[PDB]
């Protein structure tokens, strides 16, 4: 609640919803790096994937298949990549965990 | 007799391909790809064979964030204390090579924006 996606959350600042349930949110990403790019987060506030508990593990796959319909009901046929960055070395930008998805366009390799 | 498929990764999971193996249980597998895009570079895979996310089952979740722990696990068992970027490809716009499931896992160098 302390960051930017916790006000997303609480429905404090403008996002476009993609979808939303009990446990986690989709919403388009504000500064997109592809034709389509959102993001799948949880509603708890875990910072980071690294201090994930065991626990977490059926929300964590929950943002990827919440990720992989929405993909589908944006139209994303030709595919898409998921991403997750965890700490400066991977370019998290926001210390609440959170699942990119990217399509629209091919994808390249490396991934950065 | 060959559970897990035949792509290269279910040849892995039976250890009828060679792979440099970090960590294995019931559920996954995590080895070091071979072709490396950072300094360390690897694979978590499931060893159920599911082709790709798109066709993933609802009841496939929990293996799945599996898949995202044990790679949280191996990063920092490797030494990864700077960060590191896990990547699921999809399909053709994704760059997906191999049709079963694998996440990996890149750090040891800053990766930059956007993710290809
Ligand atoms: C461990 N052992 C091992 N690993 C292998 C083998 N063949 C492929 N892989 C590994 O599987 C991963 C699949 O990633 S992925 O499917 O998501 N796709 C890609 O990685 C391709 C991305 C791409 C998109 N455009 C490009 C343009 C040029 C080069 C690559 C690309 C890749 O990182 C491969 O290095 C193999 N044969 C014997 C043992 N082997």
């Amino acid at each position: 609640g302390d960051t930017i996606f916790g006000k997303i959350i609480r429905k404090e600042i403008p996002a476009k919803i993609i979808f939303e349930d009990d446990r986690c949110l989709a919403f388009h990403d504000i500064s997109p790096q592809a034709p389509t790019h959102f993001l799948v987060i949880p509603k708890k506030h875990i910072s980071q994937i690294s201090v994930a508990e065991d626990d977490d593990e059926s929300l964590l796959g929950h943002l990827m298949i919440v990720g992989k319909k929405c993909a589908a009901d944006l139209g994303l046929n030709k595919g898409y990549r998921m991403v997750v960055n965890e700490g400066s070395d991977g370019g998290q930008s926001v210390y609440h965990v959170h699942l990119h998805v990217l399509g629209g366009r091919q994808m390249h390799w490396p991934p950065g």
